[PDB]
């Protein structure tokens, strides 16, 4: 009987700034913006502000944290076209082995741990092993020329590089030729060449560190974009130092027909990383947030739960730090609340975005990166996304049939999806209306007669079930689902 979890994604700079002495440190000063009005500077937030906060975001029924990467980044920025790039966000590496200085020091991502663990709360560290930070071969003055440092003590620069820790290959153009995607720059960043005894003995011992500071699992970034047999040697040595370790990558898919979906299918079957899954998340965006009938998303639940070998350890999400946040893409609460619903009670492992919970957003550049990733607002624990996330993630703890259950398609069509999961004898029934108000034919289902109430309360117009004994499966009789609305009827004891 396995354990579910429920993932928030925080990115710590634009979470909550606990602690301005380290907003400007000495070492990396003139990359600060306390107006918070330049998107590409850092904005202050820290690890002891997402510490404060871990009772907020315990409330919300979360089992585990997914932080942006917090290794120490480039003490100089980025500049293009005297535009000041910051390492905000945490992906461009400077010292694998350090912690960031604008968020804190080890005593207080120790601190992060403790509190964390304290509530029962895993760490699930963002590590980026395919690069260190934007380079410039010709220009070693650009940002810090891609410097790998080993604990403050210099490994090498993308044009100096003496032990041969880099790929000097240019950046990736041929997008769909796996070979150029591990072996070139993704973009300009300088690409760590793992084939390399050193890169590898490096990368290797810094994971070791940072789960010596007990963090629990890792989501590896750009997972595409390193040989996979290489990745696999990474996840055998992070199971070496433990047992029970959260392993999930980004292998970034452009859509349903993307023609390396089956070298990402085959990462997540050996390496021992599962991936966030972007098949289906490309569904949920396009049946919640344009428009699109189930039969898409259905469709594409069905196709992953064939495809992938352990379709359980998917990592689910509506959206995330690198495309726009759902109301950037269609401003429609009830369509949130309704595609929250629908991760929270599917197979996996969901992942809230930081702020979705607050409907923060903000829609310039069509909410595209940087605009993305804004400030948290409002900690308001009464909102009623805050309340749904904080409800459903109880009855995974109740049952594994959200997780770990089948998933049996019972009534789709344009606008209305009921599904059942089952575990055992386990049963959660659930139905969606994102049209408007309707009445249902007949519905079969695996449920016992008698009448079921919405386990949710109402809170998202939710109705009763009314389930007639039909001999074999039972039969679902005169559903009238409102507009805009979720319910969810169990046969599990509450
Ligand atoms: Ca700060
Ligand atoms: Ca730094
Ligand atoms: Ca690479």
């Amino acid at each position: 009987a396995p354990k579910s979890e429920v993932i928030y994604q925080v990115m710590v700079d634009r979470f909550y700034n606990g602690d301005p002495s380290n907003d400007d440190p000495e070492v990396s000063k003139g990359m600060f913006d306390p107006t918070h009005t330049n998107w590409r500077m850092y904005w202050g937030g820290d690890l002891k502000g997402l510490t404060e906060k871990i009772p907020y975001i315990k409330g919300m029924g979360v089992t585990a944290i997914w932080i942006s990467p917090v290794v120490d980044n480039i003490n100089k920025p980025a500049v293009y076209n005297g535009e000041i790039n910051a390492p905000y966000h945490g992906y461009w590496a400077r010292d694998f082995k350090r912690v960031e200085e604008h968020f804190g020091t080890w005593e207080d991502f120790d601190n992060f741990v403790k509190v964390a663990h304290e509530n029962g709360i895993k760490v699930i560290l963002d590590f980026a092993p395919n690069h260190t930070s934007p380079a410039d071969e010709e220009n070693p003055d650009f940002a810090e020329n891609g410097a790998l440092y080993d604990d403050g003590k210099l490994l090498g620069t993308y044009s100096n590089d003496s032990l041969k820790l880099f790929h000097h290959n240019g950046s990736i153009s041929n997008w769909n030729n796996l070979k150029e995607l591990q072996d070139k720059n993704l973009f300009d960043l300088a690409d760590l060449d793992q084939s390399n005894p050193i890169v590898d003995k490096y990368l290797k011992d810094s994971i070791k560190l940072w789960f010596n500071h007990e963090i629990d699992g890792v989501r590896l970034d750009a997972a595409k974009h390193m040989p996979m047999e290489w990745v696999k040697s990474f996840a055998n040595t992070i199971y070496s130092i433990k047992k029970d370790v959260l392993l999930f990558g980004e292998w970034m898919l452009s859509g349903p027909t993307d023609p390396l979906y089956g070298y990402n299918i085959q990462f997540a079957n050996t390496t021992g990383f599962s991936v966030l899954d972007f098949m289906l998340n490309g569904a949920i965006r396009d049946v919640f947030g344009k428009g699109y009938g189930f039969e898409r998303l259905n469709d594409t639940l069905e196709d992953t739960n064939k495809d992938y070998e352990n379709p359980y350890k998917l990592v689910t999400f509506i959206d995330n730090h690198d495309m726009p946040r759902f109301l950037s893409l269609n401003n429609d609460k009830d369509k949130l609340h309704e595609a929250i619903a629908f991760i929270m009670t599917t197979r996996g492992i969901p992942v809230i975005y930081y702020g979705t919970e607050q409907y923060l957003h903000n829609d310039t550049n069509g909410g595209n990166d940087p605009y993305n990733r804004p400030m948290m607002e409002k900690f308001d624990e009464s909102t009623k996304a805050y309340t749904l996330i904080k409800e459903l993630s109880r009855l995974r703890q109740l049952t594994p049939a959200l997780q770990y259950g089948t998933t049996t398609a019972r009534y789709v069509s344009d606008d209305v999806y009921i599904y059942e999961r089952q575990y055992g004898k386990d049963v959660v029934l659930v139905a969606i209306n994102k049209g408007e108000k309707t009445t249902v034919k007949t519905v079969k289902t695996s449920l016992r007669k008698g009448i079921y109430k919405d386990y949710l309360k109402g809170l998202l117009k939710g109705v009763e079930l009314k389930v007639t004994k039909g001999n074999g499966e039972n039969l679902v009789q005169d559903l009238t689902l409102p507009g805009n609305s979720v319910s969810v009827w169990t046969n599990v004891r509450v």
